[PDB]
């Protein structure tokens, strides 16, 4: 007989490395991971991605039908131009953040 409460936050998910680009505000509970944001964007319709289960956890391999090729990867960043220091299953965005998926070659 007591109330609990959680914070709903909004994370902007953006992909500028594709034609057409993707940019959508995604609502999730605070504590959701980037992977949960991608799952919600896919549920909403209009976002697709793939992952593979590496020995380090979920590794993002494809975004909106573009799989990273040889010596390419999908880099995770927050605005402004700040690479994330954790992967999709561990980074927990904050309200108002913009998460960018960027195709990068090394
Ligand atoms: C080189 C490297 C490294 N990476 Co990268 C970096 N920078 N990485 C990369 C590259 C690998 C290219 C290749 N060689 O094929 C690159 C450059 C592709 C990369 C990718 C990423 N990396 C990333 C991160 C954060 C990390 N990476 C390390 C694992 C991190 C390593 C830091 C370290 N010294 O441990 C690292 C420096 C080298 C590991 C290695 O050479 N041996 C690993 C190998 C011997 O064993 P393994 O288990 O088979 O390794 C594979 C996986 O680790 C995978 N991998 C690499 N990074 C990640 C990150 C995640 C989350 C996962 C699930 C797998 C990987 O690639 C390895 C080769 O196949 C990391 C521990 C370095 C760090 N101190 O932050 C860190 C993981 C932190 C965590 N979650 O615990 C990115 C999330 C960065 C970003 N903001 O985009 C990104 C993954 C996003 C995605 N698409 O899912």
């Amino acid at each position: 007989d007591h109330m609990q409460t959680q914070e709903i936050i909004s994370v902007t998910l953006q992909v500028l490395s594709l034609l057409p680009p993707y940019r959508q505000s995604i609502s999730v509970l605070a504590g959701s991971t980037v992977e949960d944001v991608l799952k919600k964007a896919h549920e909403l319709g209009g976002f697709t991605y793939e992952t593979q289960a590496s020995l380090s956890g979920p590794y993002l391999t494809s975004v909106m039908g573009k799989a990273a090729g040889e010596r390419e990867f999908w880099q995770l960043l927050r605005d402004p131009n700040t690479p994330l220091l954790q992967g999709i299953a561990d980074y927990r965005p904050k309200d108002g953040e913009t998460i960018e998926l960027r195709l990068v070659s090394w």
